[PDB]
């Protein structure tokens, strides 16, 4: 569907100022960003892979695709949003006692096939995403 380029560069900066719910409170509910987290954790559960009885394998790569018109209002940077959301989702997987392989990376990207006021987040266990 969308072959990625081989990038092992797992963007690393120590954002001690991590923002997750900040987006909702900034827009003041004009748009509901938290609806993403909601469906994201839902998609995480839908992507749970039956592994050893101790703990289930949760998705690591989440492709969050919104409409162009939504994304532009969110802001053109995937990076800062990715940092906040990945850290938040990674916290969730710990909380649920799930495990994964690689690094939890959430991708925010837009597609013209995706309409305004719509978003889709698909998380899967993807080891073919080198996160070094």
């Amino acid at each position: 569907m969308g072959s990625q380029k081989r990038l092992v560069q797992r963007v690393e900066r120590k954002l001690e100022q991590t923002v997750g719910d900040a987006f909702a409170r900034i827009f003041g509910g004009s748009i509901v960003p938290q609806e993403v987290e909601a469906l994201l954790r839902r998609e995480a559960a839908d992507g749970i892979q039956s592994l050893q009885g101790n703990r289930l394998l949760a998705p690591n790569e989440y492709i969050i695709t919104l409409g162009v018109h939504d994304f532009e209002k969110l802001g053109a940077d995937p990076e800062l949003k990715s940092t906040g959301f990945a850290r938040d989702l990674a916290d969730y997987i710990q909380e649920q006692g799930w495990q994964t392989y690689g690094d939890v990376v959430v991708r925010f990207e837009q597609s013209s096939n995706l309409h305004t006021g719509q978003f889709r987040a698909r998380g899967t266990v993807n080891p073919d995403v080198e996160t070094h």
